[PDB]
Formats: C-alpha cells, sequence, structure tokens
C-alpha cells in the first residue's frame, strides 16, 4: 500500500520557497483497520493561505493539514461510512488516510480547536454544472461562510448599505453578490490592490475602498464615509484591524455586524485579523462571530445546494475555483498563493 | 468656582508611583452652560485596575476618566436632567463637570471605544441599607455584570456545573453567589492566591482552584477535572488565557460561556485577558460576550434594583466595598488596588 504526503520539512515563516518548506515522504504501510476506522483515498485537496501559519504549529515530519474530499476504499465493521462513498473532512495533504471520521481535538497551536467531524457528501448534490470540487468552495465552508451569514444572521433589509471587507476573496465576493440579491442599497468592498477595483464592479457592488492592512484608520475612514454617505448599516468582516476600526465609528443606529473566524496567525508575534470582544460595547448593535460548521447540519447543508447550488446551475451566481491536476503540484499551487492575505482562502484546490 | 481634577503627568507602565503617574490642576472658573450643557458636582467617583491602561493612552495633562456619581446643580434650557438629579456617568476624576450627558466616541485607545450617555439614579432605589454609592458597584455596572449574564444569558439550572475564573474580584464573587441560589450543582472558581480561597467557600464556592496566569496549561486542566469530575456546564470568564483554553477541554454538550469584555490592555507590549472570536468554532456550545451597559434599560435596571437589592437588604447576596473620603484621598485609593487585601477591600470608591 503506497501512501504519499507532503510533511513540513522546516519552520519557515511566509517564505516564498515552497520546496524548502515542505517534502514528500513515500512509504508503503500495511493498513489494519481499527473496527470503527475507515481507508480513504483523497480526491481533491484544498490550498489555502493560512496553512503557512498552520505549518509552523505542525511537527517536524508531520503531514499537512487540510480540507479534503476523500472516498471511502475500507470499512471496519462499525465504521461511520460505506465503501464508496464520498467524505469530506480535514484529511490533509496525503493520497490516503486512515481515520473513524471523528472530531479532533488540538490543544497544541496559539489556541485550541476541534477539527470537525467528517461528513458524508450526497451523491445527487452535484453534476456537471456543480461538480463534486465546490464541496471544498461554494458548495463547502467557504460558500457556508457567506450563504449562511446572510440567510441566518445578516438580515440585509432593502436599501441597506453593506460594507464587505476582504471583498476580493471568495468568500467576500459571494458575500457581496448576495446582498445585493438581497436589495442592498448600496454593497462597498475593500481590497488592496486596484486591480481588482475595477473587477470588484464588475462582479457587483456600487464602490470599492482602496485599502492595505498598514494603513491609518483615519485615512480609511474618511475612503468609508466617501463610499457610504449614508452610514453603514451591515457589516461582513473577513478581514479585521484598521478598516473594522473605521466602520465601527460610521455604523447606523440597530446595524448588524459578523465577524469571521480565522485560524489563529500572528505576523511580528502578535495576533492580527479579525476580533470581535472588544467591539460588543458598541451600543445598539448586534455583533455575530462566524463559522460555517456550525450550520453544517443536514437541512441547512439541503438548503443550500438548493438554493444556493440552484443559483450556480442556472448561471446567477459563479464562484472562481483553481484546480491544479495531481499530486506533485501541490507546491506550485501552494506557491500560487504568495501575495494572497488570509482571507483569500477557498480559491486553490489539488485533484489527486 | 474652583474646579479641581486628577490629570495625568506622564507614562509609566506598571505598578506606578501614583504621585508620578497624576498630579493634581485647580481651576478658577465662571461656568456658562450651552443649551444642553449641565454643570455637574462629582459625589463618589470610582477607581479600578484599567486606569492604568487608560492613564497610558490619555494625553499628558487632562483629567483620569472614572465611572462616578455626579449631581446636578445647574442646568441649561435644554438639558437632558434637572437640577438635583443624580446620575452615573463617565465623569472622572474632577470636583465638577460641565457635560450634556451624551455618548463619547473615544478613538485613541487600542481599539475604539463609545462610552455611555449618563443615566440617571432613581432616587428611592437607594436608602440606608443600600446607599447611592453602590451605583458604582453592585447596583451599577459591575453588578449588573453577573446579574445581568445570569439572568439573561447563562441559565443555570438544578445540577449545573459552574466555573468562574478570576472569582475572587466583585463581580466573580457576585456570580458564584448567584450561581449557587440558581441551584448549581458545582460552583468553582479560580483564584490568584490561596488566602482568598477560605472566604469564597463562606459565600457560596464548593471548590477553589488555585491559578496564577503563566502557570502550566496541562496543571490547570488536571485541577480542573479533579475539581469539576462531571465535566462543565457553564462558564463565567473574568481573566481569558490558560484558564479558558483549560476549560474548553471539558465542556459539556451543550454548554454556554460568558466572556466579559475588559477594558483593552497590553501585557509587555503583547496580548493579554478574555477572548471570543477563537472559541466559537467549537461545537454544541454558546457563547456571548458581556458588557453590563448592554442591559442599562428601564425595566432591567428596576428589577435588578428589586430583586437583587431586595436580596442585600435581606442579607441573602453579601458585598463590600471600601468608601475613602476626600477628593485628595483618590490617588491613594488608586494605588491601595495593588497593595493587598484588596481581596478583601472589594470595590474601592472615593466620595467627594
Amino acid at each position: 500500500m503506497r501512501i504519499e504526503k507532503w510533511v513540513v520539512r522546516e519552520h519557515l515563516d511566509g517564505v516564498p520557497d515552497v520546496n524548502r518548506v515542505y517534502e514528500k515522504v513515500v512509504e508503503d504501510v500495511r493498513i489494519d483497520l481499527r473496527p470503527d476506522e475507515m481507508l480513504f483515498r483523497t480526491r481533491y485537496v484544498s490550498v489555502d493561505p493560512y496553512q503557512n501559519g498552520l505549518a509552523l504549529e505542525t511537527p517536524i515530519g508531520h503531514h499537512m493539514g487540510a480540507d479534503s474530499i476523500m472516498e471511502v476504499v475500507e470499512a471496519g465493521p462499525a465504521a461511520a461510512f460505506a465503501v464508496g462513498d464520498l467524505v469530506q473532512g480535514f484529511g490533509g495533504w496525503r493520497t490516503h488516510v486512515v481515520h473513524n471520521g471523528a472530531e479532533e481535538l488540538w490543544t497544541t497551536g496559539i489556541f485550541p480547536m476541534v477539527f470537525p467531524a467528517y461528513r458524508r457528501l450526497d451523491p445527487s448534490w452535484y453534476g456537471e454544472r456543480l461538480p463534486v470540487s465546490t464541496a471544498l468552495g461554494i458548495m463547502g465552508a467557504p460558500g457556508m461562510t457567506a450563504w449562511g451569514t446572510l440567510t441566518r444572521f445578516l438580515e440585509v433589509r432593502p436599501g441597506d448599505t453593506v460594507v464587505v471587507s476582504g471583498a476580493s476573496g471568495s468568500i467576500g465576493t459571494l458575500v457581496g453578490q448576495l446582498a445585493k440579491r438581497a436589495g442592498a442599497g448600496r454593497v462597498v468592498g475593500t481590497t488592496g490592490s486596484p486591480g481588482k477595483a475595477e473587477y470588484l464592479r464588475e462582479l457587483g457592488f456600487d464602490e470599492v475602498v482602496l485599502y492595505t492592512q498598514g494603513d491609518d484608520a483615519e485615512k480609511v475612514r474618511q475612503a468609508l464615509l466617501l463610499a457610504a454617505p449614508d452610514g453603514v448599516d451591515r457589516y461582513f468582516d473577513n478581514l479585521g484591524g484598521t478598516v473594522t476600526d473605521a466602520v465601527f465609528t460610521m455604523l447606523n443606529v440597530d446595524s448588524r455586524v459578523a465577524v469571521c473566524w480565522q485560524w489563529a496567525t500572528t505576523v511580528n508575534g502578535e495576533l492580527t485579523g479579525p476580533r470581535l470582544l472588544p467591539y460588543i460595547m458598541f451600543p445598539r448593535t448586534t455583533i455575530r462571530g462566524i463559522f460555517a460548521q456550525e450550520w453544517f447540519t443536514e437541512p441547512l447543508l439541503a438548503q443550500m445546494h438548493q438554493e444556493l447550488g440552484g443559483l450556480v446551475r442556472d448561471g446567477e451566481i459563479r464562484y472562481h475555483q483553481t484546480v491544479h491536476k495531481g499530486f506533485d503540484e501541490i507546491p506550485a499551487a501552494y506557491r500560487s498563493l504568495y501575495l494572497d492575505r488570509e482571507h483569500n482562502r477557498g480559491k486553490v484546490l489539488v485533484e489527486v
């Protein structure tokens, strides 16, 4: 049984040379399934900006974690899933996985984490216009981060001014389109690079505010004032930082703010990224922290595949995904994420 | 008229020489109120450990911010309050204040803040057994932090195991007492010193775990396991950090966690304190950030004064507070927080 994986060869903080951080290891392994274990064959793996920080918290010689789509090829007598099933879970950069599917408490990073339980993909969900690979994108955690927030919390009302930070990411772009469909009077997106500025409005959006992280809070506030003259009613925060401090100076009464959970990393030794608790003192605001897998329930996953999946199939919504081909292409796919900030998750996959 | 105020003289981190950080300034003014302004006479001020961090963010020469109780002695024709009214607000360490009582956006600190609008005190709320000075303690924001959480969020039930971090402070000891009244099967508190452990068991704590920050992440977990053998149903978090990380490994299904907002504080130029967003990814749990002023509505303030105030008069709930006498005593009172017996001094106030 030939099993291959990409493991952390060295701890290096944000370097372009992927082949210095990662090393492929190959070995024959005898599988002796415990009674509730399954043998999985990886079909797709996600490649995301956060894996730079995750590598730093991964023991040398261990494989890199990743969201993946896996096929059950052998199941013990007490296993959760059947042979032939397609399963989405945190399988990692591995050709094959032995696992029982349960949640995993991981306590050696910055904060403790529970990796979600593996979940069965419904065979009837996917077709030619909505393939299985979308389970790591618009039909998986990235899609649900955007879609679940709009349908379960944000309460976009007609005429509302909606601000989306990280609007050039797949998740933020989706939030912006769904907000306009809800009839938002104005949808404002922030971005770092004016290249997409014309491109965001092309996507949707009424206005785009140019913003890199190292910008003055006063300087971004003035840009937001100009793009949102009537104040901000709704904020979807996939970025954190200076832009969020400015939005909170211009919220209207009874505003609603979604702040997205992101993997914990430290650039310059301190934590950047989204924050929630400092802001809940603000009067007459409702703030919710967002984590897609909270809504990975049977009915909501069915409703998302139905309504949002139906929007994709009818060509009303498109979610750009880049799928490289072959297990050996993982370092290349990862290297292509150089220049992508942490909010850009869910774009690049590898088909094994 | 002479108005005196304690101003920030210099910026010094750590336990400061109060005579170096603060200086008394005197000014002979004549008052000229705009139509919505009032002249207030300060009756009581609070002194609090957060004023160290706030002083570092206060421009040199500006007065030290503080929650206070103030009396309207002059009012413009369009003012919110009438002469003789008693009002609670962030008036600061000043003998007298000219203010219209409005909210204040303050953006010079680590995160933006909105100081609440001044609020009027119903003098009927208070009396011999419940003095008006408790509007800065058990009848005010500190008390509402504990009481509001228990009545509106935490859902403590007969048999529940409740953990309270930072249990020795006023809010912690009030939560423990109220949790025991709600019928909690096991109330567990953590504290920084073995001496206060005995008074806690007097108030209603069934066990006390000793914990100083910078303790062993696993030793704290082991100690919580022994003190809460049945899992943690409810968590009232005053501290953040290693105790909260240990607690999140032993929550029972459908647990509920309250994380208290606190003034944003720097440790060695880094980060410490309660955190909320990293933990929302944990499944089968409800986490809410707590900020008492959220519940400063007409119905809930009356309810608390009737119900919680009733328990104070009947001796069912035990609080304490040290009230210093004299505007000139304010720096010394603040210094007292860093000396000893605070775990026995409770809320510190200065009558002015």
